């Protein structure tokens, strides 16, 4: 519906991370945008399909790099998991989705000791959940680059 970005802090194995924080407010109820962010069939629609034991515990990877382990799954609400890629630093990512009446307010926080990946994934969750919201490069560049500078904007001070 309309996103607030948002910027925290977080103890990861890397080290002492600052995070990005995504909230957008969902008009489905909460098990369904579970089950979209979570069950493999439906994440398989808006974004990359994970692969591996999708439990806790359990480990995941992404067609195109990034893998990592799901070090916290609280269904429908919390959901923790290791983002390990190539040439970066390790990193942590969580969703939380709450209930707000008869719909929901997702949150997702990517946690990295890496300033210039704060940047980098920020945005690239922000494009991620676009498809959500539709499932639920000309004009992308465009859109791509001002939400940079969005939280490139924040990351400063």
């Amino acid at each position: 519906q309309a996103t607030e970005r948002a910027l925290g802090r977080r103890t990861i194995p890397a080290g002492e991370a600052r995070s990005i924080i995504i909230r957008q407010r969902y008009d489905a109820p909460v098990d369904e945008v579970w089950s979209a962010c979570t069950d493999p069939n439906r994440i398989n629609r808006w974004f990359i399909e994970p692969k591996g034991d999708l439990r806790e515990g359990g480990n995941f990877a992404l067609q195109g790099n990034a893998s990592g382990d799901i070090l916290r799954c609280e269904p429908p609400r919390r959901l923790t998991i290791s983002w390990v890629y190539e040439g970066k630093p390790d990193s942590e990512v969580e969703l939380r989705l709450s209930e707000e009446g008869d719909g929901t307010l997702l949150e997702l926080e990517h946690a990295t000791t890496s300033e210039q990946m704060l940047v980098e994934v920020g945005v690239g969750w922000e494009m991620a959940l676009d498809f959500l919201g539709m499932f639920i490069s000309p004009e992308m560049m465009r859109i791509s680059q001002e939400r940079g500078e969005a939280w490139a904007a924040l990351v400063h001070s």
